[PDB]
């Protein structure tokens, strides 16, 4: 069983973690709940010149301690397919994946050694055109 550390489920959860929009692109995007689907939703139109230039936190105080292993657990889906790129861990250093999602809503895992105590998941998204949707972020362990 992987056992679950922590949660944030958007199905019900609202939107109040740390985010930035580049100036670049802060017409035509928007990062927040959407209350129909019942998930967080980042819309662009026009992309970034970078990826950072899109990023949030969509998880954040997590319980994970320096060189324990544990799961990142992602439910992603985007309007085309395209690439998400995350670091779990503190501002000064995180484990770092990726994932690449599709139309259908599926979840995407992620296994890692901790590479510090706590922080938050870093999610970047700015070369991307269109919806992303997340439905919910755990960490867990075996
Ligand atoms: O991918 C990198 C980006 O994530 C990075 O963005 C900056 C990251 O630091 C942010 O400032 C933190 C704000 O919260 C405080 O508590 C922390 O001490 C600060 O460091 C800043 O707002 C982001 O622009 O830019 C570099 C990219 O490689």
């Amino acid at each position: 069983v992987d056992k679950v550390d922590y949660e944030i489920d958007y199905s019900t959860a609202g939107y109040s973690f740390w985010n930035e929009v580049n100036e670049e692109v802060k017409e035509t995007t928007t990062i927040g709940k959407n209350d129909t689907e019942g998930c967080l939703e980042i819309k662009t139109s026009v992309a970034a010149s970078q990826n950072h230039f899109i990023q949030y936190h969509t998880a954040d105080n997590l319980p994970i301690e320096i060189g324990k292993e544990y799961k990142l657990k992602m439910m992603v889906r985007g309007s085309a397919e395209g690439k998400l790129n995350f670091g779990v861990g503190p501002w000064s250093g995180r484990a770092e994946g990726s994932f690449s999602f599709n139309t259908e809503w599926k979840e995407y895992e992620f296994s890692f050694k901790a590479v510090a105590d706590g922080g938050h998941v870093m999610t970047q998204s700015g070369l991307f055109v269109g919806t992303i949707q997340i439905k919910y972020v755990k960490i867990t362990h075996s």
